[PDB]
């Protein structure tokens, strides 16, 4: 899981490929992304500032004019959101500039984080109507959130961990939940906060519904339950299913502020399983010996998600013993899904 997320940093141009039959552009290689620029703006080598998708940049015809048609009201603000396109048949993700257009960088070095110093802010999917309750407080400082790097901003990490063994699971698209225990309180949280229980509350009517409470209070120990809450009502419901359920991925060790390894997590869920307390888990598949590439590990990602019928977000890897791991999001499904 991770820290901030550095939607603008100073990076480096890789290899600048042609794209056949469009002498105007050309494909540059941005880490593990690929971008398209104008003919000649950079070389491989050359430092730039690249925004990555999911980047809200306010609009600004000076600096950013081949935003200009695309601006939107979001939030408040006009703005761009940038997205995955393809054009003229190439996979373009993000914005690169070169270092040119940004004076007040003059003094920064290569990778640096300068989402701050540009203002620039994070564009998500509409929040699902059951997903926000009432607050009783802060996401709990004790507890890890559950938010993933992409494999596409860790080329060096993925060389660093060859011969390393992942878990690999099937990422579905739903809501970050977490239920835990800290003595004599249990809790349950969405994504950023901890609510209270409604009836109309969606998590706390699946911690109910799949007796996980009850589970943390057999287990007797300081643990969050993390999963997704997917189904009805919840980003499109992908899996087509019927009402709502909790699936977990993780289960993070307040007490030693460290996440179980996927093999002490598989054990505690066969434990709930074999006293009755059936929680649910994203799907695993085939443990994963890293020798791969960016490339080869995003052309992993597309495929049959929960519902075998239908085609999956991506994956997220999990390092065996629980302290590294990474989301490959299917590109094929970012090109479906134009709302993601
Ligand atoms: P996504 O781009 O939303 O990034 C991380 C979030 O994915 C959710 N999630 C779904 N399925 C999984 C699995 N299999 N492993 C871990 N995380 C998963 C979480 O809500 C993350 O916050």
């Amino acid at each position: 899981s991770m820290g901030v997320r550095k939607l603008a940093t100073i990076r480096t141009a890789g290899e600048i490929t042609p794209i056949a039959g469009a002498e105007a552009i050309e494909c540059c290689h941005v880490d593990g992304w690929t971008c398209v620029i104008k003919k000649g703006e950079f070389k491989q080598g050359d430092r730039g500032v690249y925004f990555e998708i999911d980047s809200f940049i306010k609009e600004d015809n000076d600096r950013y004019p081949m935003l200009s048609k695309q601006v939107i009201d979001y939030e408040g603000q006009r703005g761009t959101r940038l997205r995955t396109a393809r054009l003229r048949g190439q996979l373009s993700q993000g914005l690169f500039l070169p270092m040119d257009r940004f004076p007040e960088l003059a003094s920064n070095q290569v990778g640096d984080d300068v989402t701050e110093i540009l203002g620039i802010t994070k564009w998500e999917p509409p929040i699902s109507t059951n997903l926000s309750g009432e607050i009783l407080g802060e996401f709990p400082t004790f507890i890890s959130k559950t938010d993933q790097e992409r494999v596409q901003n860790l080329i060096p990490q993925i060389e660093e961990n060859k011969g390393q063994k992942f878990e690999v699971t099937v990422k579905l698209d739903g809501s970050s939940m977490t239920v835990y225990r800290k003595d004599d309180h249990i809790g349950v949280c969405g994504r950023n906060w901890e609510l209270r229980e409604t009836a109309t509350n969606a998590q706390w009517h699946a911690a109910r519904r799949n007796k996980m409470i009850e589970g943390l209070q057999f287990l007797n120990r300081n643990l969050a339950l993390q999963g997704e809450i997917i189904g009805e009502s919840i980003q499109g419901n992908l899996e087509k299913l019927k009402g709502q359920d909790f699936y977990l991925f993780d289960i993070y060790d307040i007490d030693k502020a460290q996440y179980l390894t996927p093999i002490e997590r598989q054990s505690l869920v066969k434990q709930l399983n074999d006293n009755g307390f059936t929680v649910k888990h994203v799907p695993i598949l085939d443990d994963l010996e890293l020798n791969h590439t960016a490339e080869q590990i995003l052309a992993m990602a597309d495929g049959p998600s929960l519902n075998k019928n239908v085609k999956r977000e991506g994956l997220v890897f999990k390092r065996l013993d629980g302290k590294f791991s990474f989301k490959a999001i299917s590109n094929a499904y970012l090109e479906k899904h134009k709302d993601r």
